[PDB]
């Protein structure tokens, strides 16, 4: 059976539509106001010369904490979200962060060179500038090719938004107190995912998508712990902190 979108799960897509309209600037016009991105010579890939200098990392600190803040707009306006307490909002949004942020990067992704290319050259990060901030290949590589999954899926900009909703309405964060509240809201936005899909996804892959999305979700939350622990290395360099935030050193600290 393939039942209609009730009302309400079309209002639900109609809000989460214009929340990410209002939160992702497919411009990037903002940009220009980072700290500018720096790519010293490093072709060998050497970790002592990254650590020693971290040349990207105050620009992609600051990508981030921008992200971060976009997020957090995004997050406020998921129907339910203002209906938990403070606490379970703020235990929900550090805990997906980084999640959200590898899955909207997703719109700036291009298979054509697997890079995020967001404008003029200045603004093309590849995988060497990901390491010129101080990460390693067993996060960049699955990164990657989780970037490239997700592209091959050719998600609606509807399934897009409700994946990124449901990604940070999750029960199973650890921390949460109304674990019950915040699984019904999460159900709510997954029966309107999955009943999208059957009723405004043509084939093929019409079924199976929405169990593929599913496991796009399980992915993320290895990348999570992967991007955790090398962030804590990260945190050990001297001086580290003043090339990133306050609120990145808030959320990942
Ligand atoms: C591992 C990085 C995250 C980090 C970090 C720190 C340095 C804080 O550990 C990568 C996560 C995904 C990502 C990237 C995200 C890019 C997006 C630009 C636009 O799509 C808006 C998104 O909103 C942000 C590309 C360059 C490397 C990263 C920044």
């Amino acid at each position: 059976l393939r039942p209609k979108l009730s009302e309400e799960q079309q209002r639900i897509i109609a809000i989460l539509l214009d929340a990410h309209h209002k939160t992702y600037d497919p411009t990037y016009s903002d940009f220009c106001q980072f700290r500018p991105p720096v790519r010293v010579n490093d072709g060998g890939g050497s970790v002592t010369l990254e650590l020693s200098q971290l040349s990207m990392l105050p620009h992609l600190a600051d990508l981030v904490s921008y992200s971060i803040q976009k997020v957090i707009g995004f997050a406020k306006m998921i129907p339910g979200f203002r209906d938990l307490t403070s606490e379970d909002q703020i235990v929900l949004l550090k805990s997906s962060a980084i999640e959200v942020i590898m899955l909207r990067s997703n719109e700036s992704f291009t298979m054509d060179d697997m890079s995020w290319t967001c404008g003029n050259q200045d603004y093309k990060y590849r995988v060497s500038d990901v390491t010129k901030a101080g990460h390693s290949l067993e996060l960049i590589e699955p990164l990657i090719k989780f970037q490239v999954g997700l592209k091959k899926l050719n998600l609606h900009e509807e399934e897009h938004v409700l994946l990124m909703a449901i990604c940070i309405v999750s029960p199973d964060r650890p921390g949460v107190q109304d674990a019950a509240l915040i699984e019904a809201i999460q159900d709510r936005l997954s029966n309107t995912l999955q009943t999208y899909i059957r009723c405004r996804h043509p084939p093929p892959g019409s079924h199976l998508l929405y169990a593929k999305m599913i496991q796009k979700l399980a992915d993320l939350r290895s990348l999570n712990e992967e991007h955790s622990k090398q962030y804590r290395c990260l945190s050990f360099q001297p001086e580290c902190s003043m090339k990133l935030t306050p609120l990145v050193l808030e959320v990942f600290g």
